[PDB]
């Protein structure tokens, strides 16, 4: 069809066309980039956080839709409100998962504190409301994963003309970390090694445990800490 | 803080408030719903399609950034353009993954034809462009997964004030199908059983192979076929 011809032409132009790239520190506004063009912004260091609700199949399959809807809504609102409060830019949303990018001179400490605050919101705000209003033993499980790296971004048109796609290690690794079970927060060593001391130690106790990510050849750090919102 | 106080109050109201629900036959405008409220639309029958890349992490880690950006951009534009062309409504975007909802009397046939067209876009449009520009045998791997079920939706504020969360089997299962590797299109039995004959057979031969999804305890159907865009 005509769509096939249009896509063939544009796909060819995308593979053959020269790229135009500008370096920047902050997440761009979508209007800073040409839509569906070989135009990108290059962020030399940016910190990606994903916050993911776990156990969704279990929950959706067995629970009344009203309960599942309330879990999704409360987790996603708490997570997104806390991300915004810590200065993160929310860049994607899909189902169980929120993506944010942090920039600036405290991006790693901010992102990590954000993750620990999300754990507090789950354990200290949502969970007690769950046990009290529905009289259930259901436990809300979630993971926040964080990495930091160079990222490039281009403007695409999926939900609308203002979407951004992110190309770089942290966009992939932070997402992979949230796919792992058992710890509410996981960060790469590149994040941990930039944390202020108040984000690493409390009352003489380590807030993080090291865990080597054998597949990626880097260290990571996990935490069950909850930071009061 | 204002944040913790506001979250505690709103979370409590979200668990205690009764739901207001109206039935609808199409994907709602986000404005059809009250933001951050126990207000839902009930879609008695909907078909969910997810389309994603397979193996983007290793690609990003090993290929030139221009190559990865071209793969993401061309896959996502092809998939989203084909979804919209088949009358689907794009409901989520994150990284290498697109979600759409199809409604109406031909929703399953349209979604399945959409999936086979996406396979054609990959094999007949994008892959030859990879070969021509980059002169490489790197294979773009992708999966499209499809399920159909009742869904409820509510309006949330993640990227902006107009996000929708989708609650129901098809939103969960279609995403889970796309986490599996080895086949470009996977649909549940409930989708297969609604397909028009022209989407099931070609010259009297089956275009689909049955595969029991031992984890979910349901039958699925897979296809390696493609359909002209």
């Amino acid at each position: 069809s005509a769509l096939a011809d249009d896509l063939k032409k544009w796909v060819g132009e995308t593979f053959t066309g020269k790229w135009e790239v500008q370096e920047t520190t902050s997440v761009p506004n979508p209007e800073d980039l040409r839509l569906n063009s070989n135009h990108a912004k290059d962020l030399k260091a940016a910190t990606v956080l994903y916050a993911d609700l776990d156990g969704s199949t279990d929950m959706v399959n067995t629970k009344k839709w009203q309960f599942s809807a309330q879990i999704y809504k409360t987790f996603l609102k708490c997570a997104s409100d806390i991300i915004r409060d810590e200065g993160g830019n929310i860049t994607a949303y899909d189902g169980d998962r929120v993506m944010a990018v942090f920039t600036g001179n405290s991006k790693n400490t901010s992102a990590a504190r954000c993750a620990l605050k999300i754990n507090s919101a789950v354990l200290d705000i949502i969970q007690p409301a769950i046990a009290k209003k529905w009289q259930t033993d259901f436990v809300l499980r979630h993971v926040v994963g964080i990495d930091t790296s160079q990222l490039r971004t281009a403007r695409i048109g999926i939900r609308g003309d203002n979407d951004l796609v992110w190309i770089g290690r942290a966009a992939n690794y932070a997402a992979k970390l949230t796919n792992l079970a058992g710890k509410p927060t996981r960060i790469t060593a590149d994040v941990y090694n930039k944390l202020a001391d108040k984000l690493k130690y409390a009352n003489g106790v380590d807030m993080w445990a090291p865990e080597h990510w054998d597949d990626m050849g880097i260290w990571t750090y996990t935490s069950t800490w909850k930071w009061t919102v």
